[PDB]
RNA sequence: ACUGAAACUGUAGUAGAACCAAUCGGGGUCGUCAAUA
């Protein structure tokens, strides 16, 4: 992301990671994972500038787990 | 961890060249008409 930063003045500083849509699927190898930390990372978001809508994330979401080989989309005065 | 700013899709270019609305024609002149009984 190579943005402007107008109250600066100046150019902001390139911000690099991964983009929207980045997918990623983990075993959990130990520890119980907390449904109400799970809820404030997807309202809060993770990693940096989140303020402005960086980091938001979704958790155990049913449309990466599901199979979809077989589904087919809906159809003057 | 903070919207960039500012910038006329304008500039030049003749919908025109060529083509006859024209060719021929004395404002002239003579035999009947009609069908029954």
């Amino acid at each position: 992301t190579e943005s402007w930063q107008v109250r600066w003045g100046l150019p902001r500083p390139s911000l690099v990671g991964w983009q929207a849509g980045s997918c990623l699927i983990y075993d959990i190898e130990s520890g119980t994972v907390n449904a109400e930390k799970l809820q404030e990372l997807m309202i809060t978001g993770i990693g940096d500038r989140c303020t402005e809508g960086y980091g938001q994330i979704g958790f155990n979401d049913p449309l990466l787990s599901a199979s979809l080989g077989k589904l087919t989309a809906k159809p003057s005065n």
